[PDB]
C-alpha cells in the first residue's frame, strides 16, 4: 500500500496549513493511519499539529486532532456531537524537543483500526497509548468534515490549538497497519533504550538508573524493574543489569542482580485513569534502589539495593527494629515463625535457625539464598500473580511452586516487616552475579536501616576503600569497606534537615578529598567535604545556579578524567527546576586547585526546560564521553504515573555541554 497522500516541509508559525483537497477525497474506508515526522522546540502550551474537522457553524465539536502539550505529553481527539463520541487519548512525556542544540525529529505513528476498535500511539519507535473502545469511531465518519489541517483545528471557521513547530513529512493511508509494519518505519532518534518493556525482565516499568565504568571498559547499568507501574515498594520489583562493551553502542540482555519469585514476573499495563492508578502490588517482596562500584583490589563488581519484606516499602517500614538480634557483637536475623505472635528465632552460624525461647536448635536452616530448608530438605510455596480482570486489583495464587523465602509473605518463618540492605557481588563483570548478603545493622537493634543513595559507589582512586553513601532521618550514613566488601563501617555526617530524602553522591576532588552532592528539602543541592578519605565530614551548605524543587530528586555526579579550560573538572546532573523534576541539566563545574571550591561554569540543557527530567545516571565512557541514563518524565507527578520506556540513554561529548 502507497500513502493517499504525502506532505513535506510544513513551517508552523501560529498559522494553520489547510490540505483539505490534497488529502479529504482520498480518505476512504473506516480504518487510517497517520505517519508524521514533526519537530517543536517551542511549543504553544497545548497545540493540535493535524486535525480533521467539521467547520461549520453549530458543529464546533466534531473533529479528530492529534495534539501536543509543553509538557512533552501526546494524544488525540476523536469527537462527533452527532454520534454523543468524545474520544481523548493521551500519554505524558512521549515526545523529545532538543537534542545538542537541535530540534529533535519525533516520528510518529497513529493507528485507526476498525477491526479491533482500537486507536494505537507510537512515538519514536514506542507504543504510549493503545486504547479499546465499544463503540468505534473512524476519523473520516464524524459528519460534515471538510477540512484537513496542519498546525490548529479550524472550528467554525477560526484556528483552534495553533501549533508553533514543523511537519517534515504527514503521511495517510486507509490501512490500520500492522505492528511488524510500524517496526520498519524509520527512526532518527536521539536516545536508544538500555532497559524496555518486553526484554528478559518482563517488567513493563523501570526507575532509578544506574551507570558505572568498569576498568575493562566495559560499562555496567543497574536499574529498578519494576513490576506494579511505577510505584516505589510494596511493590514487585527487583535490580536488573547490562553492560556495554561498544561505548554505550549497544547493550547486552539485562539479567537480574537481585530477584524474588514469591511474585510472577508480568508485563502488566497498570491503571493511569484515577480510579485505579494507586492500585499496589501489596503482597509482594522487592528490591529498590541499586548503587555499584568496582573494587581495584579484588576485581569484583559490587551492587548494593534496598530489599523489602513482603508487602514493605518505605512507609511501613518498622522503625524501632534492625530484623536483627546483637549477641555480645554478632548480628543475627530474627525469624517469627507461623502462628507465634513474636519472633523467637535467629539464623546463627551455617544458617541454623535457632529458637531464642528456649535456647535449642531447630530442624530448619535458612540457606545462602534465604530459602528455609527442614532436615536439608527445601520447602516450597506457591507463587501469586496480578490481575486486574475483575476491575480492580487481584492478588492471587497461580499454581507454580517455588523455593521458600524468610522474606516472602506464605513463608513458615519471616523476617522483620522493615528494610534492609544487600550486596551482591560479580567476578566476571556482570555476566553473573552471586547470591546477595544482607548487611549487618549499622545504627543498633531498635533502628530501622538506612536507604541506599541510588547510582554509584565510590572507589577511592589511592586506596582499597570502598564507600556508599546510604541516608536516614537526620543523617548521611557513609558505608565503607577496605576489604573488597566483606567488612563494613558507618561514618556518620549530620545533616541540618529532619526527614530529608538525602539521596547522596561522591566525587574525589583529589586522593582523600571527597565532596558529597545531595538532595534537601530546601530547594537547593547540599554538599559536604570529607578530607578523611571519608572519617569525618564537615557542615552542609548549598549550589546556587541550580533549582531543586521543595520534595527534591535525585542527583548524579562525576569527577571528569580530563581538564577542562585547564582546570579539574567536575559533572553534575540534576532536574533545573522549582516547577517539577524536569529541566535537566549536566552542570560542569570547574575545580580551583586553591580551595577545593567550585565555579559551576556552564550548563548544558538535556531537552526543554518543560520537558520531564528526573532520577538520573552519568558516567565517563572509556572515550570521554558522557553517557547519561535518566528518567525522561516527572517521576514525582501522579499525572506521570506508568509510563513504559522513559527511562533512556544519551551519548554527549564535552564540546556538546560547554
Ligand atoms: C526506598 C524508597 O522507597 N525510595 C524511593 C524514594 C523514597 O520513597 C523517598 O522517601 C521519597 O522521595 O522516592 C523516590 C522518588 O522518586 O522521589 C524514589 C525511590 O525509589
Amino acid at each position: 500500500i502507497s500513502p493517499i497522500f504525502q506532505g513535506g516541509s510544513y513551517q508552523l508559525n501560529n498559522k494553520s496549513i489547510d490540505i483539505s483537497s490534497l488529502l479529504l477525497d482520498k480518505l476512504s474506508g473506516e480504518s487510517q493511519t497517520v505517519v508524521m515526522k514533526f519537530k517543536a522546540d517551542k511549543p504553544n502550551s497545548l497545540q493540535a499539529l493535524f486535525g480533521l474537522s467539521n467547520s461549520k457553524a453549530g458543529f464546533k465539536n466534531n473533529y479528530f486532532s492529534i495534539f501536543m502539550r509543553d509538557s512533552g505529553e501526546i494524544g488525540v481527539e476523536i469527537r462527533d456531537a452527532q454520534k454523543g463520541i468524545n474520544y481523548l487519548f493521551s500519554r505524558p512525556a512521549s515526545l523529545w524537543g532538543k537534542h545538542k542544540g537541535q530540534a529533535v525529529e519525533n516520528t510518529l505513528v497513529f493507528v485507526s483500526d476498525s477491526k479491533d476498535k482500537t486507536y494505537t500511539m507510537y512515538v519514536n519507535g514506542i507504543e504510549v497509548f493503545s486504547e479499546t473502545v465499544d463503540t468505534f469511531l473512524p476519523i473520516s465518519n464524524i459528519n460534515g468534515i471538510d477540512k484537513a489541517t496542519l498546525g490548529a483545528v479550524n472550528r467554525e471557521g477560526k484556528e483552534h490549538y495553533l501549533a508553533k513547530g514543523s511537519i517534515d513529512e504527514i503521511s495517510l493511508f486507509n490501512k490500520a497497519i500492522s505492528d511488524q509494519e510500524v517496526s520498519t518505519i524509520p527512526l532518527s532518534n536521539p536516545f536508544q533504550l538500555i532497559f524496555q518493556s518486553g526484554d528478559s525482565t518482563q517488567a513493563n516499568y523501570f526507575r532509578i538508573p544506574t551507570l558505572y565504568t568498569l576498568s575493562s571498559g566495559r560499562v555496567l547499568s543497574s536499574i529498578d524493574a519494576r513490576y506494579g507501574g511505577t510505584h516505589d515498594s510494596k511493590s514487585k520489583i527487583n535490580i536488573a543489569t547490562s553492560y556495554s562493551d561498544d561505548n554505550g553502542k549497544t547493550w547486552s540482555e539485562p539479567i537480574f542482580a537481585m530477584k524474588f519469585n514469591d511474585y510472577e514476573e508480568q508485563l502488566v499495563y497498570w491503571p493511569r485513569d484515577n480510579k485505579l492508578k494507586n492500585s499496589q502490588i501489596s503482597g509482594s517482596a522487592s528490591f529498590i534502589d541499586s548503587s555499584i562500584v568496582e573494587d581495584k583490589k579484588s576485581g569484583k563488581t559490587i551492587l548494593l539495593a534496598d530489599v523489602m519484606p513482603a508487602g514493605i516499602g518505605n512507609n511501613n517500614a518498622n522503625k524501632a527494629d534492625s530484623g536483627f538480634k546483637e549477641i555480645n557483637g554478632h548480628y543475627y536475623l530474627k525469624l517469627k515463625k507461623n502462628g507465634d505472635n513474636d519472633f523467637r528465632y535467629t539464623v546463627r552460624e551455617n544458617g541454623v535457625v535457632y529458637n531464642e525461647t528456649t535456647n535449642k536448635p531447630t530442624n530448619y536452616t535458612i540457606n545462602d539464598k534465604y530459602e528455609v530448608l527442614e532436615g536439608g530438605k527445601s520447602l516450597t510455596v506457591e507463587q501469586y500473580s496480578v490481575d486486574f480482570d475483575s476491575g480492580s486489583l487481584r492478588e492471587r495464587h497461580n499454581g507454580k511452586q517455588v523455593p521458600m523465602n524468610v522474606f516472602y509473605k506464605d513463608s513458615l518463618f519471616k523476617v522483620t516487616p522493615t528494610n534492609y540492605i544487600a550486596m551482591t557481588t560479580s567476578q566476571n563483570r556482570g555476566e553473573s552475579w552471586e547470591q546477595f548478603k544482607l548487611l549487618p545493622p549499622f545504627l543498633g537493634e531498635k533502628h530501622n536501616g538506612t536507604y541506599l543513595c541510588p547510582g554509584q559507589g565510590l572507589a577511592l582512586k589511592s586506596s582499597n576503600r570502598l564507600i556508599f553513601a546510604t541516608y536516614t532521618s537526620g543523617e548521611l550514613t557513609y558505608l565503607i569497606s577496605d576489604d573488597s566488601g566483606q567488612t563494613w563501617k558507618k561514618s556518620s555526617a549530620s545533616i541540618p534537615f529532619k526527614n530529608a530524602t538525602a539521596e547522596a553522591q561522591m566525587v574525589e576532588l583529589r586522593d582523600g578529598v571527597i565532596r558529597t552532592f545531595f538532595r534537601t528539602t530546601t530547594g537547593k543541592i547540599a554538599y559536604m567535604t570529607s578530607r578523611d578519605s571519608g572519617e569525618t565530614w564537615s557542615k552542609v551548605s548549598y549550589i546556587d545556579g541550580i533549582q531543586q524543587t521543595s520534595y527534591g530528586t535525585q542527583v548524579s555526579a562525576i569527577k571528569y578524567s580530563q581538564l577542562i579550560d585547564g582546570k579539574e573538572a567536575v559533572i553534575l546532573s540534576t532536574p533545573n527546576s522549582r516547577s517539577g523534576r524536569k529541566g535537566g541539566q549536566l552542570v560542569v563545574g570547574l575545580v580551583n586547585k586553591e580551595d577545593d571550591s567550585i565555579d559551576w561554569k556552564y550548563h548544558y540543557d538535556i531537552d526543554l526546560p518543560s520537558y520531564g527530567y528526573a532520577y538520573s545516571a552519568i558516567t565517563e565512557l572509556p572515550n570521554h564521553h558522557i553517557g547519561v541514563l535518566f528518567e525522561k518524565y516527572d517521576s514525582w507527578s501522579r499525572n506521570e504515573l506508568h509510563l513504559s520506556n522513559v527511562v533512556q540513554y544519551i551519548d554527549l561529548e564535552i564540546n556538546d555541554l560547554t
